[PDB]
């Protein structure tokens, strides 16, 4: 997250972090045995890290719990990240408590203008590398879909929305892909992709997470 604020130590409560002998990407609780995240933070061998402020000191919310299985979405494309998205099932349930808590699926696609709070470990600056080992959090609005086209020809499909500020400056940016976009208290996106972070008309995008409502509810049903 670069220009964002310390979130505070279990202030957000559902973000995860998804470890494979270090941080490589975030996602977020949506149930005591499930996580969402994105396709392209798929690997094999995943350790999934709740209660997580600092990532480098056991602080005591910890829980640490492997992945059983993992499920891309069918759709996924590499190479243009449509249908960036995936569900990871964890051995066991987490215990959930104040400090670590599921997020609530939306029931309907937030609108432009919404006020969302992003989320995560990654890079904290537009140039050069600094990665924070506490959680950082930025809030930022939905953009139009005419002005994400704008910053994007050709490149934006109807499962990808924009967010942050055209003026640069408050991104998200690498090592926070696959973490939440929450807005009035639901997950509505997952950060996915943009160039290069923080950079004048080249904002966050971000997967819309009600298009894949159906999907989420249906893949967890029946595995
Ligand atoms: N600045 C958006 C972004 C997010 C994750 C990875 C790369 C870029
Ligand atoms: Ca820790």
């Amino acid at each position: 997250i670069v220009g964002g604020y310390t979130c505070g130590a279990n202030t957000v409560p559902y973000q995860v972090s998804l470890n494979s002998g270090y941080h490589f990407c975030g996602g977020s609780l949506i149930n005591s045995q499930w996580v969402v995240s994105a396709a392209h933070c798929y690997k094999s061998g995943i350790q999934v890290r709740l209660g997580e402020d600092n990532i480098n000191v056991v602080e005591g919310n910890e829980q640490f719990i492997s992945a059983s299985k993992s499920i891309v979405h069918p759709s996924y494309n590499s190479n243009t990240l449509n249908n960036d998205i995936m569900l990871i099932k964890l051995k066991s349930a987490a215990s959930l408590n104040s400090r670590v808590a599921s997020i609530s699926l939306p029931t309907s696609c937030a609108s432009a203008g919404t006020q969302c709070l992003i989320s995560g470990w990654g890079n904290t600056k537009s140039s050069g590398t600094s990665y924070p080992d506490v959680l950082k959090c930025l809030k930022a609005p939905i953009l139009s879909d005419s002005s994400c086209k704008s910053a994007y020809p050709g490149q934006i499909t109807s499962n990808m929305f924009c967010a942050g500020y055209l003026e640069g400056g408050k991104d998200s940016c690498q090592g926070d892909s696959g973490g939440p976009v929450v807005c009035s208290g639901k997950l509505q996106g997952i950060v996915s992709w943009g160039s290069g972070c923080a950079q004048k008309n080249k904002p966050g995008v971000y997967t819309k997470v009600c298009n894949y409502v159906s999907w989420i509810k249906q893949t967890i049903a029946s595995n």
